[PDB]
């Protein structure tokens, strides 16, 4: 038995309900099966083996198999708390508005017989039957993420819809989708950032048998599913913020928070019961839903330490954070030893190298971290590479050249928290002449040449939704995410609201000339280590100001040269081949001959060219 919700895999009639709560003096379970009544027979067992740790618990005998039935615990004759390990629950405010479409015969919330959300349980539930038995998940330092909002993705916000999509994303090429947060969130139109029920599957997404058939479906096609998780707070919602109320004596929260960028209620991850619950929420979501890892949010925000509002300060190395991180790793690759670990973290490349490294030495990947090069590919792409404030330098995409050893932090160029690089170029774009970044098919050609100097380069990459058809901008300005240092038009959305869905897209044969330059650079990086591995060593011209940039890659299986003019008018740009002889041009289906390997190739500007050292056939 443990906390929550048990049932008896030899009988679906009976469940044992337990809940976590020193301090209190008395429980009831109400519930459907009391008719919401306080009933003698549903009050609970105290077990107090030591003051610190006081559950109270009752099995409940005499359901229907296959039936849902809602319940809270009613504590002290006061307080009615949904169970904070629930993996559903009714939301009387918002489950109104989920539309039969979404979430087919919804059981409806029992108003006027209680108050709050409601837990549901359900013995006797029919189990999927899981089709994938011999999925491989790709290396962690080969990761190729796609990260998806599922209710701006595809209108039906839904994983049933989703299904029809991964004709799309396989052929992209990505090895991975990872979904912004899925678990029950305040409300139904959401990011996911405001978690309610950690452990609960949000229901305006549809049911969870659609997500196992996701999640089955894409292992079906080789591509891993991460679920962004988000530990560092918890709405007022959320039964540890209630259970001992929203203030400084609750010893599960913090107040006032310790650290900078928090919402909602600080979680005290020192607290043994928060890293019990922590442990619980990862594991159910790998053993449930067959997941494959974790994009944790706000990582740097899992300590006690105090820094206040000193972002500095908070960034710094954090022995305390470390161990905490570390700690709910071990627990993580205790139940599965190769589930990815993805820190949303931003910490000091002492903290991040030491993440990094965990593990590496006694059987486990490391964490990865993400790595933000929005700033510098937003520069390259406007064509501003000598900007007086913001770097272009795009050398610290190899993790060498950001002074890591492995290849454990994850680049993009977007994601859901960044400016489309469109949004930058339609904008706000350089222009000499004739040649304007502000003019649509100029710019998604400088978003083929961005991806020729991006996945091509060693180490896990990301890609934010719909970047791939060139998302941003949009008719005049309304694709636009504000909160990033730019104004956007009055029309555009606000951050985290919802935001236009484009898929006509695909009908634009410019935008599927970015997406197929994409997914034939991605073709090749499946196959072609040199891409992928670190055994690759790599060399580039990729400083601040240069227009002329390039990047020279060198493995046993392949040697490859990305040409590139980041400028404005026509450039020779003149890259270190790694060898002389015969050079193949991927894309036009010709060849150079280097007789020196300092060889110049003439570019118009936005133009890409990559070279291999034998011939590998050509993009199609
Ligand atoms: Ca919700
Ligand atoms: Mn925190």
């Amino acid at each position: 038995i443990e906390d929550g919700i048990n049932y008896d895999p030899n009988d679906p009639t009976r469940v044992t309900l337990s809940l976590y709560a020193p301090g209190k003096s008395f429980v009831y379970v109400i519930g459907d099966f009391t008719n919401w009544e306080v009933d003698p027979a549903y009050f609970m067992y105290r077990d107090a083996p030591r003051p610190d740790s006081v559950h109270w618990w009752i099995t409940i005998e005499g359901l229907t198999p296959g039936q849902e039935y809602a319940f809270q615990y009613f504590i002290d004759g006061e307080l009615r708390l949904a169970d904070l390990f629930a993996h559903k629950v009714l939301d009387p405010w918002h489950d109104p508005f989920i539309p039969s479409s979404t979430y087919p015969n919804l059981k409806p919330y029992p108003t006027g017989k209680t108050e709050g959300i409601v837990a549901v349980l359900q013995p006797g539930a029919p189990q999927y039957q899981w089709q994938v038995t011999d999925f491989e998940r790709p290396p962690a330092h080969e990761l190729v993420i796609y990260e998806l909002l599922i209710r701006d993705f595809v209108a039906r916000h839904d994983y049933v819809t989703l299904i029809d999509t991964l004709d799309y994303l396989e052929r992209l090429g990505v090895n991975a989708i990872e979904l912004m947060p899925v678990a029950e969130f305040d409300g139904n139109i959401s990011w996911g950032y405001n978690p309610a029920f950690h452990l609960a599957l949000d229901k305006y997404y549809g049911p969870a048998d659609d997500l196992k058939r996701f999640v089955d479906e894409c292992h079906r096609r080789g591509i891993a599913v991460i679920l962004d998780v988000v530990y560092n707070h918890a709405t007022g919602n959320s039964p540890l913020v209630q259970l001992y109320g929203p203030t400084a004596d609750n010893p599960f929260i913090n107040i006032p928070a310790r650290h900078p960028f928090n919402v909602f209620y600080d979680l005290n991850h020192e607290h043994p019961y928060i890293q019990y619950w922590l442990d619980r929420a990862n594991r159910y979501w790998l053993e449930e839903f067959r997941v494959d890892g974790f994009r944790f949010d706000l990582s740097k925000g899992f300590t006690q330490k105090y820094t206040d509002d000193d972002v500095g300060a908070w960034s710094a190395y954090d022995a305390s954070r470390i161990r905490l991180l570390k700690r709910m790793a071990d627990a993580i690759w205790a139940v599965d030893s190769t589930a990815y670990i993805i820190l949303e973290h931003f910490a000091d490349n002492q903290e991040e190298k030491e993440l990094a490294a965990y593990g590496q030495d006694r059987g486990r990947a490391g964490m990865l971290l993400w790595h933000n090069l929005n700033r510098a590919f937003s520069q390259s792409v406007m064509g501003y590479l000598n900007d007086p404030n913001f770097s272009s330098d795009l050398t610290t995409i190899y993790y060498k050249n950001r002074g890591f050893p492995t290849p454990n932090l994850i680049a993009y160029m977007e994601s859901h928290d960044e400016q489309w690089l469109m949004y930058r170029m339609r904008a706000y774009g350089a222009r000499q002449g004739a040649y304007d970044v502000r003019s649509l098919p100029v710019a998604l050609d400088r978003m083929k040449l961005a991806g020729a100097f991006f996945f091509t380069v060693p180490g896990p990459k990301m890609i934010w939704q719909f970047g791939e058809l060139g998302y941003g901008y949009g008719e005049r300005g309304e694709q636009c995410l504000e909160g990033t240092g730019d104004s956007c038009p009055s029309i555009a959305p606000g951050r985290i609201d919802p935001k236009p869905i484009r898929w006509d897209y695909r009908n634009d044969p410019l935008r599927m000339k970015l997406y197929r330059t994409w997914a034939e650079l991605l073709r090749l990086r499946r196959e072609h280590a040199v891409f992928r591995s670190p055994e690759t060593q790599v060399r580039m011209r990729l400083q601040h100001g240069v227009p002329g940039r390039w990047i020279s890659l060198t493995h046993p299986e392949l040697s490859v040269v990305v040409v590139g003019n980041f400028g404005l008018e026509p450039l020779v740009v003149t890259p270190t081949f790694p060898q002389t002889g015969t050079w193949y041009d991927y894309f036009n289906g010709d060849s150079l001959v280097v007789d020196d390997p300092n060889t110049g190739i003439e570019l118009l500007p936005g133009e890409f060219r990559l070279y291999t050292n034998r011939y590998v056939g050509q993009a199609e």
